[PDB]
């Protein structure tokens, strides 16, 4: 159908790697579509404020992780929840 599709969407890329007995692990990965011309859409209307910036923009930082430290002591913060927002004032 589609002839053009950008990268995935901001969210968890459920780890089919670290997948656990009840959780396919994760690693919030996507691209919070926030440009000067959002897709046609047909829902938004409430508050919501947009003012992205050049180079590096809003992102999702697992609201709540279930960290399932894997290989090499990795950490998919078994993302139980992810919230898209700023990334220059936390986790640094």
């Amino acid at each position: 159908a589609p002839d053009v599709q950008d990268c995935p969407e901001c969210t968890l890329q459920e780890n089919p790697f670290f997948s656990q007995p009840g959780a396919p692990i994760l690693q919030c990965m996507g691209c919070c579509f926030s440009r000067a011309y959002p897709t046609p859409l047909r829902s938004k209307k409430t508050m919501l404020v947009q003012k992205n910036v050049t180079s590096e923009s809003t992102c999702c930082v697992a609201k709540s992780y279930n960290r399932v430290t894997v290989m090499g002591g990795f950490k998919v913060e078994n993302h139980t929840a992810c919230h898209c927002s700023t990334c220059y004032y936390h986790k640094s």
